[PDB]
């Protein structure tokens, strides 16, 4: 199971394989990052640090202030 990060809503798509065991906050891990920097969102659904992503979730990291 690999990650993808991208800054909030900043573009960036990489294919991901998958695991077992693991959760969300490592595949953020792999960014160092248990998702700090951001509000995380899989398939358009919302969620938290701990709540897991599935299938090769992204990663987003950025000042995710969607309004402009």
């Amino acid at each position: 199971k690999m990650i993808k990060v991208k800054v909030i809503g900043r573009n960036i798509e990489k294919e991901i394989e998958w695991r077992e065991g693991m959760k969300v906050r490592d595949i953020l891990r792999a960014v160092g990052f248990n998702t700090e920097s951001a509000i995380a969102k899989v398939n358009g659904k919302v969620v938290l640090e701990d709540d897991e992503v599935k299938d090769g979730d992204f990663v987003e990291v950025i000042p995710v202030v969607s309004g402009g």
